[PDB]
């Protein structure tokens, strides 16, 4: 892992914060070249052994990856305190908030392109034998080219740190509305449970960041899923896209597409973009009648 001297890092603005460090936007000097914008996460003094292992472990995992749709690591400060992880800077931030702040501003083809990128990053991770466990729009980052990159890596720290992941009756901490039934029921997290999550992300993207299952409680979500109910079609959603998200939500893990199948289908739809003009029917909640 590239070790960066602290004199090369200028933290400029807090963009996220937690009890044991912050995330900053800043600049990285890498004498001749212009400084480059970066994101910087810190780990403050007094950290425990487990915190150090988890913090640097995220950097270690990220350093094993080289893919357009996976956040790129610039390096770490580990020889000086506070320790830091430095990555590329994603100008548009988290995908969930981005979509909610840009409601209706993109074309269907742009939205599907975002899903293609996410799927390519997930195919890469699954092929690398990395199970994400927390795939959700809140853990995707977006740059000024609209490229979506998978974020949030690690072992126990991922679900521990995400406030959407809640303690269950069985004792595990999981983000219920994004998690496959086998992962909820018996702690079985695999690339196929990540495919379930990806289907939820597809729904998030096509609804501009609606909250999955709206106000249903976590218990009610699990009950509906076990009863066979599934999220309904977003408004303005290509039929092929809704069909694909439905396949991701098969109860039987073995029936779900693999990420390779998802990427292939999304590629083909984008290459023949008229295919996206055929929309799934939308079930209205409200009737407007006028004579
Ligand atoms: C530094 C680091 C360590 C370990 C793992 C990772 Cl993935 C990282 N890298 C990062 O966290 C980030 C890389 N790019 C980021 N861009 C970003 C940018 C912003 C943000 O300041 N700007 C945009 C400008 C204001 N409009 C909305 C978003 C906000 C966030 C969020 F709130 F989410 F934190 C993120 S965060």
């Amino acid at each position: 892992t590239t070790e960066i001297h602290p004199s090369c890092v200028t933290r400029q603005k807090v963009i996220g914060a937690g009890e044991f460090g912050e995330v900053y936007k800043g600049m990285l000097k890498t004498s001749g070249k212009k400084e480059v914008p970066v994101a910087i996460k810190t780990l403050k003094a007094g950290y425990t052994e487990k915190q150090r292992v988890d913090f640097l472990g995220e950097a270690g995992i990220m350093g094993q990856f080289s893919h357009h749709n996976i956040i790129r690591l610039e390096g770490v400060i580990s020889k000086y305190k506070p320790m830091m992880i430095i990555t590329e800077y994603m100008e548009n931030g988290a995908l969930d908030k981005f979509l909610r702040e840009k409601d209706g501003e993109f074309s269907v083809l742009q939205l599907v392109g975002m899903l293609r990128g996410i799927a390519a990053g997930m195919k890469y991770l699954a092929n690398m034998n990395y199970v994400h466990r927390d795939l959700a729009a809140r853990n995707i980052l977006v740059n000024s080219n609209l490229v979506c990159k998978v974020s949030d890596f690690g072992l126990s720290r991922v679900l521990e740190d995400d406030p959407e992941a809640t303690y269950t009756t069985s004792g595990g901490k999981i983000p219920i509305r994004w998690t496959a039934p086998e992962a909820i029921s018996y702690r079985k997290f695999t690339s196929a449970s990540d495919v379930w999550s990806f289907g939820i992300v597809m729904w998030e993207v096509m609804t501009y960041g609606e909250r999955p299952y709206w106000e249903l409680s976590n218990h009610e979500v699990m009950k509906a899923i076990n009863d066979g109910f599934r999220l309904p079609t977003p408004m303005d959603c290509p039929s092929a896209i809704y069909q694909l998200m439905m396949q991701c939500w098969q109860q039987e893990r073995a029936r779900r597409p693999k990420f390779a199948d998802i990427v292939s289908i999304l590629d083909k739809l984008i290459r023949a973009p008229d295919s996206l003009k055929t929309l799934a029917d939308f079930d209205p909640r409200v009737s407007i009648r006028l004579p």
